[PDB]
């Protein structure tokens, strides 16, 4: 599913991501924009042989099982395919664990490089919330 911007903002809020660990909703929408362009089916292979999955590009090195990432963990206790669903529940629940792991949203390199310190409220402007 390719979400609309305000549609995703609303879905993230319903799932408790707004202000989670202190990160406003616009931070999460901005991260999803640059990670996946709001496409739940996005996948990308990493240099190390892990793969990133879904709207927030969650990585099989630590967070999900894809059967092909040697030595990896599955800390969200999910198949990586769950992160590709039109329903964002699994991605949101796993993102909550990731952002709690110590480095906040810096876990998403694209958030650090493209969202952090910017006017992230622009990403939710106009949306009914
Ligand atoms: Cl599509
Ligand atoms: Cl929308
Ligand atoms: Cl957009
Ligand atoms: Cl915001
Ligand atoms: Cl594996
Ligand atoms: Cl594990
Ligand atoms: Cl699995
Ligand atoms: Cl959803
Ligand atoms: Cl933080
Ligand atoms: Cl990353
Ligand atoms: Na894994």
């Amino acid at each position: 599913k390719v979400f609309g911007r305000c549609e995703l903002a609303a879905a993230m809020k319903r799932h408790g991501l707004d202000n989670y660990r202190g990160y406003s909703l616009g931070n999460w929408v901005c991260a999803a924009k640059f990670e996946s362009n709001f496409n739940t089916q996005a996948t990308n292979r990493n240099t190390d042989g892990s793969t990133d999955y879904g709207i927030l590009q969650i990585n099989s090195r630590w967070w999900c099982n894809d059967g092909r990432t040697p030595g990896s963990r599955n800390l969200c206790n999910i198949p990586c395919s769950a992160l590709l669903s039109s329903d964002i529940t699994a991605s949101v629940n796993c993102a909550k664990k990731i952002v709690s792991d110590g480095n906040g949203m810096n876990a998403w390199v694209a958030w650090r490089n493209r969202c952090k310190g910017t006017d992230v409220q622009a990403w939710i402007r106009g949306c009914r919330l």
